[PDB]
Parts: C-alpha cells; sequence; structure tokens
C-alpha cells in the first residue's frame, strides 16, 4: 500500500530473456504455423471467429518497440498464440499438434527463467 512496498525483483534483464525464449520458439521446427500473422483474405472463418489474432513476428514486433509494459503482458500474447489455434485447429491435425507441442515448450522455459 502507500510507503508500504516488498522488496524490489530485479526486473533489468526481462526483456533481453524474453527476447531469448522468443528466439528459441521462432527456431522450434513446429513453430511454423506461428511465425506469421494468419491471412485473414484466405483463410475462411478466421476473421469472424478469432477475436484476437497473435503470431510470433507480432510479438517480435511489440516486443522491439516497447509495447510490452512487464514480462506478463509477454506471457499473455505468447500464450494467445496457443489459445487462438486451439480453438481454429482440431487437436489430432500437424498444426493441432504442433500448438500443443509449443505451448509446452513455451512453459517450461518460462518456468525454467523466471520461477
Amino acid at each position: 500500500s502507500m510507503s508500504v512496498k516488498k522488496p524490489k525483483r530485479d526486473d533489468s534483464k526481462d526483456l533481453a530473456l524474453c527476447s531469448m525464449i522468443l528466439t528459441e520458439m521462432e527456431t522450434h521446427e513446429d513453430a511454423w504455423p506461428f511465425l506469421l500473422p494468419v491471412n485473414l483474405k484466405l483463410v475462411p472463418g478466421y476473421k469472424k471467429v478469432i477475436k484476437k489474432p497473435m503470431d510470433f513476428s507480432t510479438i517480435r514486433e511489440k516486443l522491439s518497440s516497447g509495447q510490452y509494459p512487464n514480462l506478463e503482458t509477454f506471457a499473455l500474447d505468447v500464450r494467445l498464440v496457443f489459445d487462438n489455434c486451439e480453438t481454429f485447429n482440431e487437436d489430432d491435425s500437424d498444426i493441432g499438434r504442433a500448438g500443443h507441442n509449443m505451448r509446452k515448450y513455451f512453459e517450461k522455459k518460462w518456468t525454467d527463467t523466471f520461477k
């Protein structure tokens, strides 16, 4: 509360560390469904159904331009990518499996780097 604070967690490396995680997600062999925004002209149903599209290139641009106020807003967009994938793709599909795999890969790196 006013003039009463928990000890200051060092957040000075968060930007660099989120960048490194994002690099590792970008280079994973199962990243291909997530590298670029879904083409809303060429994928029937996507625009209407997925209210907030998100992809790794969009996260990269947001990260590089100071549009993440803190490491949690960064995690929320990464998770959004996988939540969107699950919304639109059957579990038993190459893309559906890719999303599960990437979400797992992310959540481990997230815990190991920050928890």
